[PDB]
């Protein structure tokens, strides 16, 4: 039976803790992964924390570091969300040095990208088994969401990005049936930039809040229909949520353009609460450290600035990093909506730490019709480590 | 299909040992969290042992046990009763400093409390997800059982208290179904004083003996109705057996008031029979070691002295700790009441151990209709470790 | 659905490996409990190989072996037939220094018996729950198979003994329904004695090969009836199977009573083929080393000494130890007779080696229309261990 | 429910990574087998790895080495897909120092040869228990595919060996349902030789193709029907795939017999694309070194040299080895064809390594109608370890 995920996304007021893995901490004795990007999807039954792995493990020579981004060993495997990255609980998923996974309501589909920057080849699974293919169609690695993808009625949507990193790139729209892509759109863009895009679904529509690389410190939005037709932007709010990125005074709210002088980024979400949205965003300007929340009223739709709440989750004495969307499946939360959720990933290591590794854990929240306190749930781990 | 937790507490003679995880020796070589209040429950299918983890391992730096109690890395997670807590087994429950668990018959539903003391949050999970959400409600860190909650048909009771830990505090009654809060009660107990309940079914209702840390030696009850209407009070028997405590002798029996001078105290627990009561405590009045239970005639309804048995399961001369009640499916006991039983902390390293880290191992034991002999399964790690 | 185990012991010319832990050579650098009596029976699915521990790993302090045998740590838990007895697949059954275990073909019911010397308690575990009990009725050291268990149709039969290891002790047979004591019987054999059943079933009864550590150097029959009424004697076979034990030639056979001057011996087995036996023993006359099979005609029913195959599994270079039965169940043998199998336990460290320690690991044997040639699958580790 | 396994190998133009294990990497901390082998085979909900071990883990003493290849302790265990073979995952599969496995729909049988070179027995294991046998016919190291053997409506068919390395030997063509073996076939093949050979369905019939270790360079091939007659001959392509082998050049194709004189050679595999072959080789003509697939037009059927395609997937700076092959199921794939998929097996450590062990890691690919680019997924440990 499939999915229907057609409902709106619950009108949140604060986040709860899901869960925190405390691989690191764990990891310093045990046989935990050196992963990045630990990202959250959920199937009917349960949800997962998926997670790029170098092949290595946490206080091992193989740990390095030096090792590259895009190696041959770079794999999507996964765990139930909570658990470490560890070894043995650890699920296969695919050969990928970027990915998306999102579970149908039937079985999982998995999207991991390998092989060269000039040609690689992004292999679709269904059910743990490949099932089709899409290959760099611009020759300059070819990328996806790092973040669950969005399964609505049986069909999968999920973005890609093949281009630089800075300047002018192009980007896709995907929509597979189990397993096999049965539709594509280009996105048109000029100006706009789109990667690592943070998606959930909304009235029965696609919603993504994805990173500008290029040229702006405010998020791009797209909003894609089950018949790849799509609206596409910037999220309006006048508050800038990209990191790097200037004061929010200093700064302006473009639902059009691209808004800050900025290049680069990180991975980041928002959720669209009717007109408000719920923005996520590291507290330094500058920095990947500490994680809050805002949500900014008519945020969706206007140039607002805003505030109704402010939540801390990890605070700014602390490491984070990316950070991704994901709905909770009405089959578990009861609910009638669907209930938001987000994952925080805390690095540690490389490159602003003494150590020859670099890892992250993360931590995981969700919905909740209740202010929640601010605290912080960062890492733990006592750096460095034996080495 | 629900759980019918109606029917009454089994009349035993005499506790057997149902599991012993050996969690301490065998985590001196292998991969164990270093844990505290390895709590039971059981579903319609199997029993699990919870335990609150500070995402450490033994034998690691991280054990390093400076760490604080209520730190952001402590969680709920689970293993199969009698299973170490070892990292590949575990299986992540919740967030939290503080927990209950207990299984409805379709799901498990777990309560975590965590954030900051002033301003604690517990989260409801149910099937593995959040549902639902408690806040400190008189901002003086917000705490649960440590011990299995109570599920009857359908329903889900549990008790929490939010205030100072020595005089008076506050204490609720909360009612569950699928995850989601339906009923809540405030608990009017002025003098007395009530925390880590010990809580089981027993007629159709919720039976607790929970713990006194402002004045009593003797133990809070309190028995809860469907409608969370309830009585409360103290445990008859003319016995003490909160510790620290002063001498049976030196001793009077409260239905209804503390009764000696002491403060402070640790987890216990009591089994109703009849009008007996089976009542757990340490051996030492004064250290938290060696676990005796003596059943005590007319001891749940009269200032009684009379001990019609005595069994030790923990010699005076090893550690002990906290102590909680569980009940026995019918759907496994195959039985037509509910079967009695309880789990024995034994804790290892700091304070009373020259160690920089703190944890324990466990022992569980069930009902039955027959004298069992004395012994002891004490702990058996040989500290201090490699460190 | 129950296991109808009524058939026939299929008559096998010679014996298949069936499967190696190889346990202490993993455990070298890996988390392998330290073990002994790596029994096997088999459910209606999978079959498995339940052991005791000590609560400890190999190269780990904790196997220091000065540790008693009877002691309050030891445990018996289970993995799949084949795999090591590691920490992570490991499923715990019971707190037992002793144990048999056996599925009916709804569940698992095992046997633990644990406690002191003087008043143990054998614990009764049905889908992993205690659900009744025995005590030591004659206050010597009460005991059990050490071996597979015997389930038809519904009831479950083992074997125990209360009493001296050498002179006359006492023995009994025990009936169980879904883990409920529902018969038991004592066992006259005045000058006979019994310990470590190996039992398995035929034509509807149940047939145990049992060690005489009294008198005989050959091995204690048993033939239980439903009603447990019972034949009881000795194996007829004029060849001696006990470990010590004299040349076959200086040797008698006894359908009587017991037959050399010896004490002593180990657990082994033997199948009964129409009237023929297929007996095992070690190979050395005087110590637990190399292992063989032998068909005598004959044999079960009469003093003859007609070897009709000898087939050798374990050389006499090597150490060996406990052996024991069980049958393969029909609904996965796919057979229409009961296919006779068995384990072989081989012992590493002290006695007989330089360690500080003593485990074993094992291989299993089964059935099979053909001769299978001689071979040694002996166990491997390079003693001693880092320590 | 059976697989059909009726329906044509799929036409594909290029072929996608499915999976990597990183299992030697991995194992430079964690607890992993030392391997070889790892084979993969796909029931209708899974594929795994089988692979053969010695028992030990790497990063120890027992990983030494100069134990022996058909040693006692050598056995066929599996995890999954993508998985490493790391200890805690393991499933135990035989007692083999040569297998095959295959899974007909219902349940797995493998085949695991052990025991003496001069009467081995091949175990036959179905559902996980031995159901039948196979003595060693010829006295002289009885063996078998190492590769995914093939089930065609319910039936099983693979292929052994039973003589001399080099010389000319003799080859047989079982077939079992169930896990019992109901049919038999001797193959006439005076001048041939064949090992280890690589088998798919297709159009109903079993098409393997093997190795030559006595005379050709060229790969021998069968074609089997399932009532045991057989076609047999070798691959027509005018292009040598054995190693070591010369060039391509210096090269005649022959269907009917071995082609250059080289003796000696590796497991390798082929797929039919109808009348062109998918063929797969080592790069170095010489050492098993880096791993390329060519597609030759009529190459199954003709002497053909015609490359329509040359995909790299180990390049020839890194080492290779075995390599087999491996059928998709149409209940997983979706396809309505068999999608042809492959492993390459990955050495490290002796000989041609400073080391005092010798392991493995894989890596697996599938079918696809893409041209998919060149790169090479090499193992990537960093040699030699902690030793
Ligand atoms: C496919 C791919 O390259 N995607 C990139 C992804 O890998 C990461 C994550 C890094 C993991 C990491 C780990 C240890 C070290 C020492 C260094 C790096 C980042 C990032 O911004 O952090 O950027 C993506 C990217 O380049 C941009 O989007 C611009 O196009
Ligand atoms: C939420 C919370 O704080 N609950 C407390 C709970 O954590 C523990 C257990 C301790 C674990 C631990 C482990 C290593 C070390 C070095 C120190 C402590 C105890 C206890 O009495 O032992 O008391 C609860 C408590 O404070 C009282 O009930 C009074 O209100
Ligand atoms: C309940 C119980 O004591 N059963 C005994 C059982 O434990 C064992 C097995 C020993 C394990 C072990 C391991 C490490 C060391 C250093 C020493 C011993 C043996 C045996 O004959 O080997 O004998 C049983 C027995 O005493 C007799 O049947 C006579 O009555
Ligand atoms: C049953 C059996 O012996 N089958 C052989 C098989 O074992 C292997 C694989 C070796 C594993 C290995 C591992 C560590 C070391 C130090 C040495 C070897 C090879 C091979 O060609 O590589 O050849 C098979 C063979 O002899 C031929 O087909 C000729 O008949």
């Amino acid at each position: 039976t499939y999915m229907n995920n057609t409902e709106a996304i619950c009108d949140a007021k604060g986040f709860a803790p899901f869960s925190k893995d405390n691989g690191i901490r764990i990891g310093s004795r045990g046989h935990i992964f050196v992963i990045r990007e630990p990202f959250v999807s959920c199937s009917p039954i349960e949800c997962r924390t998926f997670f790029l792995t170098q092949g290595s493990l946490l206080n091992d020579k193989h740990s390095n570091g030096t090792v590259k981004d895009r190696s041959p060993f770079r794999t999507l495997m996964s765990v139930e969300v909570g658990q470490s990255p560890n070894v043995y609980q650890a699920r296969f998923e695919a050969v990928a040095w970027s990915a998306t996974a999102c579970h149908d309501g039937k079985k999982w589909m998995t999207v991991g990208v390998t092989g060269p920057d000039s040609k690689a080849v992004a292999v679709i699974h269904y059910g743990g088994v490949p099932t089709d293919v899409v290959n760099s169609w611009a020759g300059d690695i070819l990328r996806t969401q790092e973040s669950s993808c969005t399964c609505i009625q049986g069909d999968c949507y999920w973005v890609m990005t093949d281009g630089p990193a800075n300047r002018q790139a192009q980007y896709r729209i995907y929509k597979a049936n189990q397993g096999r892509i049965i539709g594509q759109t280009d996105i048109s863009f000029n100006g706009g930039h789109i990667e690592e895009c943070s998606c959930y679904p909304n009235d029965g529509k696609v919603e993504c809040v994805c990173r500008d690389n290029w040229t702006g410190t405010n998020r791009p939005v797209l909003v894609i229909s089950p018949d790849l037709s799509y609206r596409v932007g910037y999220l309006c709010a006048g508050i800038p949520s990209d990191t790097p990125r200037g004061e929010d005074t200093q700064f302006t709210g473009s639902c059009t353009s691209p808004m800050g002088n900025q290049g680069y980024g990180v991975k980041g979400f928002g959720f669209r609460q009717g007109t408000d949205v719920w923005m996520g965003r590291t507290i330094s300007r500058t920095s990947r450290s500490g994680f809050e929340i805002l949500r900014i009223k008519n945020g969706w739709t206007q140039t607002s600035k805003e505030q109704i709440r402010k939540q801390v989750v990890v605070d700014n004495l602390n490491w984070s990093g990316y950070s991704g969307s994901f709905t909770l499946p009405v089959e578990l939360s009861g609910k009638d909506c669907l209930v938001p959720c987000f994952w925080v990933e805390m690095i540690r290591g490389k490159p602003e730490e003494k150590t020859i590794w670099t890892s992250s854990s993360s931590i995981v929240m969700c919905g909740v019709d209740y202010e929640v306190a601010d605290w912080s749930w960062h890492d733990g781990a006592i750096l460095p480590f034996d080495i």
